């Protein structure tokens, strides 16, 4: 199994009240959902990614990344955000990362098509 | 199927040379391998993404990211790499990206955790 | 004078530790030091940039960026951070930032050029 | 004076059409105006930044920044923008950069508050 196999895998919220439901595989897959607190969005989005299922045993993170494309049965907003971050193992658990927001733009548009920010995962809340 | 499914599907080169081999899925699921021209990495790595499979009609791009853990079984770089982006479509067609590379760090060197840089992706070369 | 122009002008401590002192003029000016508490950094540094000197009225942020090089008498770290934010004002004031940090390179290395993150700045600590 | 004083100072173009005028100070200081060919801009607007005016003599880029509040005597459209990258020299000089655009936002709305992107300059075009 990965070494944060279970640290990882549950129910996480972060600052802007989102919640982020995952299993990461003993091979370094990541599986679930994600519910939005804001934006164009409502219900749950598939998501997938991967992380790093043999981290350095120095107090080093766990690297990980996942993807949700903005489209499921309710909306289409056109849209994909990808998180990429650490794992952060201890009493106060945590996902630190930053993301990027991409939207479908035509070209003329394309310079704004990227919304950059910072999400912070906890358990609780 | 997705619009884009047969677009996306199969091998993209970036501009420094690293190799992204992709299948579409009629869901928005995106499967495949990456291999890096640059840095701490050999071969090929998994990767896992998502991609808008009804995108706008109106000549914008279709918005999709993916996700990298730089562990196969030659190399284990402790980090993972997103990529945040669009698929243009005609002739010549594209898939402009914008990424964030994250390393598992120390809580003390979590400042300089993140790279961020730009992958254009191309059909030929 | 700038709408924020007094509330901006001051000293200003980040979550690292780090010291930003800085002038707002009237014109939308901004100009100072920097002390990184982090990284290849001793000592103070020049900081120049810009500020939204008439900001909306309806609650919004006041726009602000700033940029150092990190050369002084002591050091030469051969980078340059620009922090990109807003100024929000009240009993707690803060200014929110994401920075970039670009290393000199070689062409071969521009790839790995760049950090990102973001730091929060509070009038105290 | 600084190494690439002269090779900085003049007139920059890049891929969207805008125009970057600027002044390299022998200390490091950049001084100039911006145009914007895109987005809520009109003729030209106050920029200040800094560069490394004693960079690595091993065939490096040198490191800079800058910044753009926009609001001139035409318009205010309450944001500003960074660019963090590196100069680089020979016969076709270019400045290769990311960017932050951060608009004032109410908290709310503050996840949105900042685009990020990628401009390169030339001396032609
Ligand atoms: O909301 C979405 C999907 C929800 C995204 C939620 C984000 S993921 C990062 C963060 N962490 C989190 O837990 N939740 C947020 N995707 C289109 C994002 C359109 N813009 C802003 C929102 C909006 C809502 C309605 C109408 C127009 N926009 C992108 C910014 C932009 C740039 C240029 C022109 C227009 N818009
Ligand atoms: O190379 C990797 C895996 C390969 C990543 C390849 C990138 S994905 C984005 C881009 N598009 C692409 O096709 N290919 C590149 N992951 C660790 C990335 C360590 N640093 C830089 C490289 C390095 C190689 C050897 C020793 C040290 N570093 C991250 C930057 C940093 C910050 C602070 C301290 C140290 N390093
Ligand atoms: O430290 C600096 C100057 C200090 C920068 C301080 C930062 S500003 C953003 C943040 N907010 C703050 O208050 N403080 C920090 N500039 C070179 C930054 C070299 N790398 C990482 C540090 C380092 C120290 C010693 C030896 C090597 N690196 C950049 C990452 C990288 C990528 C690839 C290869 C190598 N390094
Ligand atoms: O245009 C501006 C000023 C011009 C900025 C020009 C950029 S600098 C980076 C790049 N290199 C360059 O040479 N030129 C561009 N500042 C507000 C930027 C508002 N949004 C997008 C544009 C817009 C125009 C009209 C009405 C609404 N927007 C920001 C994205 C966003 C997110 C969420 C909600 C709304 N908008
Ligand atoms: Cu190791
Ligand atoms: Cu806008
Ligand atoms: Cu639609
Ligand atoms: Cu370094
Ligand atoms: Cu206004
Ligand atoms: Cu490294
Ligand atoms: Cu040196
Ligand atoms: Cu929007």
């Amino acid at each position: 199994m990965g070494r944060d196999e279970a640290g990882i895998t549950g129910t996480w919220y972060n600052q802007l009240g989102s919640t982020f439901i995952v299993t990461a595989g003993a091979d370094g897959a990541l599986t679930g959902t994600y519910e939005s607190a804001v934006g164009n969005a409502e219900s749950r989005y598939v998501l997938t990614g991967r992380y790093d299922s043999a981290p350095a045993t120095d107090g080093s993170g766990t690297a990980l990344g996942w993807t949700v494309a903005w489209k499921n049965n309710y909306r289409n907003a056109h849209s994909a955000t990808t998180w990429s971050g650490q794992y952060v193992g201890g009493a106060e658990a945590r996902i630190n990362t930053q993301w990027l927001l991409t939207s479908g733009t035509t070209e003329a548009n394309a310079w704004k098509s990227t919304l950059v920010g910072h999400d912070t995962f906890t358990k609780v809340k």
